[PDB]
DNA sequence: ACCAGTCCGGAAATTT
DNA sequence: AAATTTCCGGACTGGT
């Protein structure tokens, strides 16, 4: 029953993932998918699937925009922002 | 002009 | 029902 946003948060709150995901503003809730295809693979694997990629994961993130859960940081490649404090 | 990559949302299907 | 997953085609951007 895990959601994409909780999954990204766990990846960010756990040491050792800096080569694939990283804060750019911790207080701002702003993070970068440093190795986006790797993050996507890991997200698919969370559901026992081997074929999740950045296109599909990013579509799920875009569905978060209307929900005020996550927004795009405009003009920063692979950077997104949690709206509620992470 | 072409190409490759990022980002967008629409629909539809599927899964929680 | 809600949260995706899947698939896709366009706009925009930078380089060649």
């Amino acid at each position: 029953s895990v959601t994409l946003w909780q999954f990204l948060l766990q990846l960010l709150r756990e040491q050792g993932n800096g080569h694939i995901i990283s804060w750019t503003s911790r207080d701002g809730g702003e993070f970068k998918l440093v190795d986006a295809e790797e993050v996507a693979r890991l997200w698919g694997l969370r559901k026992n699937k081997t074929n999740m990629n950045y296109d599909k994961l990013s579509r799920a993130l875009r569905y978060y925009y209307d929900k005020n859960i996550i927004r795009k940081v405009s003009g920063q490649k692979f950077v997104y922002k949690f709206v509620s404090y992470p």
